[PDB]
């Protein structure tokens, strides 16, 4: 009960990956290195500027986000997601 | 199931506030405008540069944070706690 998925492009367009566990790196793990619109099925999470859980964090509770902007982000970089358990 | 103290002095010295409810403001409900050591007993919950959960975010998950580096942030200003929940 930990769902995302993360789209290449705004608006859902795109090809999809769906996230389901935390995830270091988002460059090495899925080659992606700027997420464009994403949608947030299952549980908050945090999404970080950087790799590793570093940076700006954003946090990313249940719904849609069809653009950066949305999930209040300067840009479309993000390098790390995280589940928020414990 | 959500518990954390907040104190305005560094290592947990001090007059300390307990909250188990989100709070838009700080500086209304406790008259507080930087927070500088803390204790998350209990619940994930992000703390907000700004009231109304706005600014800089920083995800607490239970655990101590003795000084305001602790939770990743470069200054105590603190305006807004909200527990992790949807």
């Amino acid at each position: 009960t930990f769902r995302m998925r993360i789209y290449e492009r705004d608006d859902f367009r795109g090809q999809m990956s769906e996230i389901t566990a935390d995830c270091p790196s988002l460059q090495d793990r899925f080659h992606l290195t700027e997420v464009h619109s994403l949608n947030v099925l299952e549980g908050s999470w945090v999404l970080y500027e950087m790799p590793s859980y570093r940076g700006r964090q954003y946090l990313l509770r249940p719904g849609e986000y069809r653009r950066y902007l949305d999930w209040g982000a300067m840009n479309a970089k993000v390098g790390s997601l995280r589940r928020v358990m414990d």
